[PDB]
């Protein structure tokens, strides 16, 4: 039986990400090892033009009072379900082919995501959210839609220092792009409560027995993502939160626990940033494909996304 | 073992869907019977506000030309995200409660749910699509969204001639609907072709190679949704559908295929579409439930969201 080894570097943008899978894949692994590049194409032109420089724009209308916080958030909304498409549809046709965790044993390919589905469909939202461009019933909206964790679903979040991040941030502006510092934070703070969100569930977590600390490394409920969700748009008039978004949060929690989260320092050099992730993979899950067709079949996959939706990588 | 019977009462507005199960659950059906009611106070209220009416000035706005395809489009993309979540929801935490296919034996309970998830996921966008107030890019988002076909989906389409429908159309305007006809047919087209889809998909149909038939009871490739996307924003140069595209159609083949379609007719009295409905349910498929819990669970759930979310079933 042959094994998948699933890689998702994620984070908030300009740390590294790029530059440090692009030289891990550069160590002539063979054909053994893929990277799904980030699909700047989708993005830009085939699902709809210049997508990102239309959040960066809208977010700066909005910040100059030139629209109302709901015209930001129509557009928002639309603009986010047009950059996680290529997520979810990949993650949609790779379900098939994945088999239960099979431990931690030479993985016969190992794929390289730029980001996973959360990004888009959590991480990113939730920033708007917090930058007044989206609502929380939009958020939860797409929380609800994210899609089951597959097995061996290993995410790699990234931590630099602030003042290293802007830096970074500095030079490398994709194209539509607007230094946002605001944004910066806010996609840092978001990314840090999914970190803690994981760890506190996996630690016998329940939103639901904490969420009266709310109302007034064993991070308790006030250091996750839960407390973003306690607004008042979201609080029925007995100060609990509705059904509807009750369960919303409980599918949060229900996705969110079974993904293995690692953190990559990136203040370090690209060779350093580079080993560091290679010595990262050692202890990453693997899992059986449901077939052995899977393995070309995926391969290939990837390959197409790749050839398809990236810019250069 | 118990067993839980899941209906999906769908087809296109104003045929008599609402009338004819609040008749069905009036037969004093123990508690055995619970119905699952439009979530029209989430639509009106919770998730934002009068949705409903969003859509239909939106529509007509961009019919008058007060506003460009693009400003419709936008609009009308989040206020379907908007529609959806609560159908959305409570599939996501329904599934770990629903086990294999019991056959066609008492169903323990029997929900009858007012739409599926494909009715605002799928269905409605592309009548919008139809309408020019909505990409086929958006639509295909929205399919690759669409959750895992549960096992026992039954799903209810109805039959009702045109001019019939109109009447009662008519006779029953949702608070902030606009009497729309091109809409009424676009929405009717549709369904039809959903219809059609399923059945062509069962019969062992094959898009990708059936696809040359449209670049020029047993329903061909042009008889069915596929015919929507063979759209120039979606293929490429060479005269195929990009490959992102072509895995969200792919997708939508998975989830359609498993799914149970039954046709209610509808051109009949209330007393008569009600015991067709029930006539029907003798032939529809049932499902284990995963635990003992379930059931209580279940019935809970469906109550729970009613109370909350109906505004008068
Ligand atoms: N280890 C590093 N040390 C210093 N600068 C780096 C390092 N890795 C990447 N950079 C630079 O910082 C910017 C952001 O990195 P990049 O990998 O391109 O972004 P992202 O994290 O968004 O994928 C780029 O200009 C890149 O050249
Ligand atoms: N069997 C029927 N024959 C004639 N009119 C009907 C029948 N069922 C419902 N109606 C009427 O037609 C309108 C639409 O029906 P309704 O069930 O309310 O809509 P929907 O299909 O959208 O749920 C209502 O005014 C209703 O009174
Ligand atoms: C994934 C994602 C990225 N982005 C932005 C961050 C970066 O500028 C760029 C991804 O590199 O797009 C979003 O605005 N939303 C998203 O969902
Ligand atoms: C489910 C759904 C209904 N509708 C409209 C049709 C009806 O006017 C009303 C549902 O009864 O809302 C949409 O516009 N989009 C949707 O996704």
């Amino acid at each position: 039986m042959p094994t998948l080894l699933r890689v998702y570097i994620d984070g908030p943008h300009g740390m590294g990400k790029t530059t440090t899978t692009q030289l891990l894949v550069a160590l002539g692994s063979r054909d053994d090892i893929v990277y799904v590049p980030e699909p700047m194409t989708y993005w830009r032109v085939l699902g709809a033009s210049e997508t990102i420089a239309n959040i960066y724009t809208t977010q700066h209308r909005l910040d100059q009072g030139e629209i109302s916080a709901g015209d930001a958030a129509v557009v928002m909304t639309s603009a986010q379900i047009t950059m996680g498409m290529p997520y979810a549809v990949t993650d949609a046709v790779l379900a098939p082919h994945i088999g239960g965790e099979a431990g931690s044993p030479p993985p016969a390919l190992t794929l390289i995501f730029d980001r996973h589905p959360i990004a888009a469909l959590l991480c990113y939202p939730a920033a708007r959210y917090l930058m007044g461009s989206m609502t929380p019933q939009a958020v939860l909206a797409f929380v609800a839609l994210i899609p089951p964790t597959l097995p061996g679903t290993n995410i790699v979040l990234g931590a630099l220092p602030e003042d290293r991040h802007i830096d970074r941030l500095a030079k490398r502006q994709r194209p539509g792009e607007r230094l946002d510092l605001a944004m910066l934070a806010a996609i840092r703070r978001v990314y840090g409560l999914l970190a803690n969100t994981v760890r506190y569930l996996q630690c016998g977590g329940s939103w639901r027995e904490d969420w009266g600390q709310l109302s007034g490394p064993r991070p308790h409920i006030g250091d996750t993502l839960f407390t973003l969700f306690r607004a008042p748009e979201l609080l029925a008039p007995n100060g609990d939160l509705y059904n509807v978004f009750a369960w919303a949060l409980d599918v949060l929690a229900k996705r969110l626990r079974s993904m293995h989260v690692f953190i990559l320092d990136y203040d370090q050099s690209p060779a350093g940033c580079r080993d560091a992730l290679l010595q990262l993979t050692s202890g990453m899950v693997q899992t059986h494909v449901t077939t052995p067709g899977s393995i070309p079949t995926i391969c290939d996959l990837a390959r197409t996304f790749a050839r398809e939706m990236g810019e250069a990588n």
